């Protein structure tokens, strides 16, 4: 019996029919999943197996909790019958996020607008895209006309769907009929939704991320590619009055990214583009943020202090993804804190924040903080450190590729570790898992003697620590990577974190934290 999560998928009703009750399950048949055992297998588990907990909080302080959405987790294909069943969607519905009394975020970033011409991620450079959201005329148009335009890349996701985006039934129209405020269905609609139930909610676009950023270096030397993308700034802000901020995340200016063409010029051409768009005087467009490496060597090339020159007002400091498979070592992915000479956990949310405030001069304010709510696991791995209770995560693993994960190798999604890995009601792991905090980092991770599978995660603990962190430091605030994998546990703690005053209680955190 849970508060927390379900013990059957519920299912989804669409056209009065629900199609996918034990979905998630018939899933793990069909691919033999097994959470005490399984080392090498995907969940593909739904979100609907967690219950809905977001609290809301006094959120009128000089913080703010910011919120990745991404335009992919409402899929599934499980929804509309009984046919498929051997893969999933995480079917991440928007209205999760539709509270009474407050918000659980004061601002949803929509992930991800990409750019018209940007042949690293699209075959076409999206202009397949550009001509069915009505912005070309042809694909050759596109791309002789509109190179360095943000548009979503995924119509279907972003104006069209009703599924997981707060709407009931389907109705005749295309992508470029409804590519704007009024008309949209998809995500933007279910943006628009929570718009008309919550007049304080701000909206962002955030465009490029982590794979779409193999344009940026292009554009921002080229006076004609930036006026380009100014225009595309314009367009998508009159289409949607409702946005008020945009998230270039550009990862990274001066440095390799994803594989992305770059350049030492890469920072000080970007804070051109800035000024660009600030003078453009879009009327609604209030603030500008970026993205930001973690790490120190990364951040020096990116040549921040030009960009805060141009008048930047947030850096959304990507402090995720710190372990990455490769070198043989476990690591921490998402910690506030290590030791200097720490070889397995390489990075920190601490050391990068220091990095900016104190070697690059940002104000503190501008500064936000990544939570998360997927893991970075390794299979085949062994735990080193010699009292586990007290000393600093070191360990190693061999042969880490097809490890454990939901949707993609070597990721559980929240939804994963709440059913199957951590049982935070009980305070303990599931499984023949067991949490461990480790007191240097401040992070706890998950580690099964039996599947020899370590899990690097953030908890409510973690995440309650980095609010604290943020509210010590005078920081701007906290943002989730991705907000849509969260059932609100995770966004709680980051209030608590701020010493936020409970307004909507729907869940009491407090056994949660163990300490």
């Amino acid at each position: 019996k849970s508060n927390l999560i379900y013990d059957k998928d519920p299912g989804y009703v669409w056209d009065n029919k629900n199609e996918c009750e034990g979905a998630a399950e018939e899933t793990y048949q069909e691919l033999n999943y097994e959470p005490s055992i399984s080392a090498d297998k995907l969940t593909w588990t739904p979100t609907r197996l967690a219950k809905t907990v977001f609290n809301t909080y006094e959120d009128d302080d000089d913080f703010n909790v910011l919120c990745y959405f991404t335009d992919w987790s409402q899929y599934d294909p499980r929804i509309i019958n009984k046919e498929i069943r051997d893969t999933g969607g995480r079917s991440a519905d928007i209205l999760r996020l539709n509270t009474p009394d407050g918000r659980p975020f004061k601002r949803l970033i929509y992930s991800f607008g990409g750019l018209i011409g940007d042949k690293k991620y699209s075959a076409d450079g999206n202009a397949s895209i550009a001509v069915r959201l009505g912005v070309a005329t042809d694909p050759d148009d596109a791309i002789a006309n509109h190179k360095g335009k943000t548009i979503p890349v995924d119509p279907d996701g972003a104006v069209l769907a009703s599924i997981n985006c707060g709407f009931t039934k389907w109705e005749a129209g295309d992508a470029n009929e409804r590519y704007n405020q009024e008309k949209a269905k998809g995500l933007l609609g279910g943006f628009r939704l929570l718009h008309e139930a919550d007049k304080e909610l701000e909206f962002s676009l955030s465009i490029g991320g982590w794979s779409m950023s193999g344009l940026f270096s292009e554009i921002a030397k080229d006076e004609i590619l930036r006026t380009n993308f100014v225009e595309g700034i314009k367009d998508f802000f009159q289409r949607f009055p409702m946005f008020s901020h945009l998230d270039i995340d550009w990862e990274y200016p001066g440095s390799i990214g994803a594989g992305n063409p770059n350049s030492p010029d890469d920072g000080a051409n970007f804070a051109i583009l800035i000024q660009q768009i600030t003078d453009a005087k879009i009327s609604n467009l209030k603030g500008i943020s970026i993205a930001s490496s973690a790490d120190p060597a990364k951040i020096d090339a990116a040549n921040i202090p030009a960009l805060m020159d141009a008048g930047v007002t947030g850096i959304n400091l990507m402090t995720y993804d710190f372990f990455t498979l490769g070198d043989g070592k476990l690591s921490h992915h998402t910690n506030i804190y290590r030791d200097p000479s720490d070889v397995y956990s390489k990075y920190s949310i601490d050391d990068a924040v220091t990095h900016l405030i104190d070697e690059k001069k940002v104000d503190p304010k501008a500064i936000f903080i990544g939570y998360a709510g997927y893991t970075r696991n390794a299979k085949n791995a062994t735990i080193t450190t010699s009292i586990p209770s007290e000393e600093a995560l070191k360990g190693t693993y061999t042969d880490a590729n097809q490890t454990l994960g939901s949707f993609e190798y070597s990721v559980l999604e929240w939804t994963d570790i709440i059913c199957h890995y951590m049982d935070f009601e009980k305070g303990e792991g599931r499984n023949g898992y067991k949490l461990v905090h480790d007191k240097v980092a401040k992070a706890d991770y998950l580690y099964s003697e039996a599947t020899k599978v370590f899990i690097s995660l953030d908890t409510p603990r973690s995440v309650r620590d980095k609010g604290r962190y943020v509210k010590d430091k005078g920081l701007g605030g906290l943002f989730i990577w991705s907000g849509d994998q969260d059932n609100g546990i995770l966004t709680n703690a980051a209030h608590e974190g701020l010493k936020r005053r409970i307004k909507n209680k729907v869940i009491d955190m407090t056994p949660f934290y163990l300490d």
